[PDB]
């Protein structure tokens, strides 16, 4: 697979030990054969589990998860997806790697869709080799793949809000369950009413994840209510899976605002890796997964393909050249290559109001393109009376860098800078100048 010019696609089931056993090989065969070698991990958490399949050769862990003392003669780097891509947009030189590994692969998000959109490009025109290690590549039609140990698979309702009765199979379990929803608002009503019931929960979310997934590792615990970021290589050892197969699908209306569209179906590659939480211990057959709906190719028109491109366009590959998006998923999204490439200075906002701002790539594109700088945040306030952002249903309100208190109401309105409590203090403390 290391010979240059070839993407290889190694598929194989969940757990069947792409990252401990067949990733070590890989290293070893690129660190003999000299290749300038990236390993691309999804989070942090995945990152640390590497170093340990990893540890014994030279490795330089670009990551603060890690902390080892490097020798200064690694030529294989490991990061996260994000931190390839934010490197790739920033006026920082990324050596051209021979060899370019990413685990867990169907990773769905825009840093994620831009490092495969890169690396797939670079592979095309004959200058890199590349893997991409998923047991789910893009455009799998599979929600069943194979396991470790049979699963038990049961189609039935699954609760979505708080109950009272009808689901006595949901508490009158005595093992570990892991229990997908659609957003951490979601989660928040499922977990208290299963604390109320006496149980031990454990909640986690792209914001919490490495804190609270230690938790999982140190305590007791019945229940962990995920949103879908626990799809993505993390590990427990659990007997059950509850699936909502359900998830929000942030919409762009108009090319003017982004809604948090759903909740509705998964893809089948969302529904598998959800399942594949389970089943991964040969001596203990017969987990269950309970699985509350169908699946759906609700990647068609997700605005996440979108932004991977306001990304690409952004990306320098060589002279007026952009880098398309891998194949199998080129399609999800209407897109002219280079229509969303952006002048120096803009695209310097663009890169500021996503690594310091903390904004979606679709919101730092529509400030960076109207020709506004990272610090004026006017646009936080002048927008149309509907774009109004209500909190405890009442319109949010800041003290702007000036000192007046004001109703937060974009001139852009994305629902992703208030899709929590979290998420919404996060964006009153940038409408405020406070980052």
């Amino acid at each position: 697979m290391l010979k240059k010019k070839q993407l290889t696609v190694l598929d194989l089931h969940p757990g069947a030990g792409k990252t401990r056993r067949v990733l070590p090989e890989i290293v070893r065969e690129a660190i003999k054969k000299r290749l300038r070698t990236v390993i691309l991990a999804p989070t942090r958490v995945v990152a640390a589990e590497m170093e340990e399949a990893l540890r014994g050769l030279p490795v330089r862990y670009m990551t603060t998860a890690v902390n080892v003392t490097h020798s200064g003669t690694e030529i294989v780097d490991l990061m996260c997806h994000a931190t390839f891509t934010s490197r790739l947009l920033q006026p920082i030189r990324v050596p051209n790697y021979n060899l370019n590994i990413m685990d867990e692969a169907h990773f769905t998000d825009p840093s994620s869709i831009a490092a495969r959109g890169y690396i797939s490009t670079r592979v095309e025109m004959g200058e890199a080799a590349a893997i991409f290690m998923t047991a789910t590549p893009p455009g799998t039609r599979d929600a069943f793949p194979d396991s470790n140990s049979p699963i038990m698979d049961t189609e039935v309702e699954v609760p979505e809000r708080a109950w009272s009765s009808g689901f006595d199979w949901v508490t009158d379990h005595s093992g570990k369950t892991v229990w997908f929803v659609p957003s951490v608002r979601n989660g928040n009503e499922i977990a208290a009413c299963l604390t109320k019931a006496g149980k031990r929960v454990i909640q986690l979310s792209r914001k919490t994840f490495e804190t609270e997934f230690q938790k999982t590792k140190n305590q007791e615990w019945d229940f962990v209510i995920t949103t879908d970021i626990s799809e993505m290589g993390a590990n427990f050892k659990a007997d059950r899976v509850i699936d909502s197969r359900r998830c929000l699908k942030p919409v762009i209306l108009d090319g003017e605002r982004v809604i948090l569209a759903g909740p509705m179906p998964v893809t089948h590659a969302s529904a598998a890796q959800r399942r594949g939480r389970i089943g991964r211990n040969p001596n203990k057959p017969g987990d269950e997964y309970m699985y509350g709906g169908g699946c759906a190719e609700t990647d068609e028109g997700h605005a996440h393909w979108l932004e991977a491109r306001m990304l690409l366009d952004n990306i320098y590959l060589q002279d007026g050249l952009i880098a398309s998006l891998y194949r199998p998923e080129a399609d999800k999204v209407a897109a002219i290559e280079g229509e969303f490439k952006l002048r120096t200075e803009q695209r310097k906002t663009f890169v500021e109001l996503m690594k310091r701002g903390d904004l979606p790539v679709w919101l730092a594109y529509q400030v960076a393109s109207a020709g506004i700088t990272y610090t004026d945040r006017r646009w936080c306030f002048d927008g149309t009376t509907n774009n109004t952002i209500m909190e405890d249903s009442v319109p949010a309100e800041v003290w702007t860098k000036y000192g007046e208190k004001r109703v937060l109401k974009p001139r852009w309105m994305d629902a992703r800078v208030c899709s929590d409590h979290a998420a919404l203090k996060s964006f009153k403390e940038f409408a405020a100048g406070k980052r």
